[PDB]
DNA sequence: GTCGG
DNA sequence: GCTGATGCGCC
DNA sequence: CCGACGGCGCATCAGC
């Protein structure tokens, strides 16, 4: 039981319908902003009107909140749940590497279930095949206890490649979450800055060492600065194995560490809303820089940054600890 | 879907 | 190959 | 067919 749990689950469910079925990404974003502001609200919502006062709730969402508050359900969602087609499209998007577009296509050709995907593996790309192979594993959360073991493995192996590397586990882990959806690792090295890429293969050396020791087991995508893949803790004899887990590693210029760690710590909705506040203050924020906004459209050169807090400072936000950036 | 130019 | 658009994903 | 909305890495396709 969470305070306005009913409402936020309804809106979250509709968000996912819009993104996955209607391919209406802004409606997705609207529903999520509403869910977010309502989850922050410290009172029980008693009407649509009350909700309408909040930023990002308008007429239509207020009417839905009135309906749900009177009846305990939403007709629109009942119909969507009874629609086999919608339900298949939505389910398939949960496979890593099947987005809304591929899900729709698969369903159009009558591929609607996990069994159907295994029968039509030849229709899937490498990434999708891996998402399917570990589907059950990727559904499951990682207890913090395991995240700590995984961190120890990563930091130790990284140190063995070169002790000038610094690896920081971000995402929900950094936000103090008791369980995590995956492992996000921010990487820096003194040879890679906004000025110069001096050393080649900097990210590659880490990935290959983590592969050598059989921690990283599969690669979904890979470039010079981002690794997206799979890893697994070692297990003991006749102990059942650990689930395979999703891992993301991001290599950021050392001199842009605070912008990177801010981005990688999230949450996602926090980030979008911090970046949104930046815009209405005449700045733009990415994982590399905070820049002031001109007029021609263009951003100006990066502003100096010496902490996560300095970024909040530019935009008139009081600092938020990582744990206070979750939903 | 909402908000604001 | 390029530029630009799309589809996958990340926080 | 009021348009903006947060921003970008990697992979792949279109029209050169
Ligand atoms: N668990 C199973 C069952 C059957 N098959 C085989 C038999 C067929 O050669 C092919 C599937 O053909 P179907 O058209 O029966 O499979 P569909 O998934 O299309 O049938 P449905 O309409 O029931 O979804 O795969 C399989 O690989 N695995
Ligand atoms: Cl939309
Ligand atoms: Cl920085
Ligand atoms: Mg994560
Ligand atoms: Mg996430
Ligand atoms: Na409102
Ligand atoms: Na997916
Ligand atoms: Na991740």
């Amino acid at each position: 039981e969470t305070l306005n749990g009913g409402i936020t689950d309804m809106l979250t469910e509709l968000a996912n319908f819009e993104k996955n079925v209607s391919q209406a990404i802004h409606k997705y974003n609207a529903y999520r902003k509403a869910a977010s502001v309502i989850a922050k609200y410290p009172h029980k919502i008693k009407s649509g009107a009350e909700a309408k006062k909040l930023p990002g709730v308008g007429t239509k969402i207020a009417e839905k909140i009135d309906e749900f508050l009177a009846t305990g359900k939403l007709r629109k969602l009942e119909k969507i749940r009874q629609d086999d087609t919608s339900s298949s499209i939505n389910f398939l998007t949960r496979v890593s590497g099947i987005g809304p577009s591929a899900a729709r296509k698969f369903v159009d050709e009558g591929i609607k279930t996990l069994e159907d995907l295994r029968k039509n593996e030849d229709k899937l790309n490498h990434h999708q095949r891996i998402g399917l192979k570990y589907f059950g594993d990727f559904e499951k959360r990682i207890p913090r206890e395991e995240m700590l073991q995984m961190q120890d493995i990563v930091l130790n192996e990284v140190k063995k490649v070169d002790s000038e590397y610094i690896a920081t586990v971000c995402g929900s882990f950094r936000r103090g979450a008791e369980s995590s959806g995956d492992m996000d690792v921010l990487l820096t090295h003194p040879s890679f800055t906004s000025e110069s890429t001096k050393q080649p293969k900097l990210l590659h050396q880490v990935v290959e060492q983590l592969q050598k020791v059989h921690f990283i087991t599969d690669t979904l995508s890979k470039g010079e600065t981002k690794f997206m893949g799979v890893c697994q803790l070692p297990s003991k004899n006749d102990e059942k194995e650990y689930p395979h887990r999703r891992i993301d590693i991001r290599l950021i210029p050392k001199d842009q560490y605070y912008c990177g760690v801010l981005y990688f710590t999230g949450s996602d909705i926090f980030n979008k809303n911090m970046r949104a506040h930046a815009l209405e203050k005449g700045f733009t924020i990415n994982e590399y820089t905070i820049r002031p906004l001109g007029v021609t459209g263009v951003a100006g050169e990066p502003l100096p940054v010496d902490s996560e807090k300095d970024i909040f400072d530019y935009i008139q936000w009081k600092y938020r600890e990582p744990k206070d950036r979750s939903e």
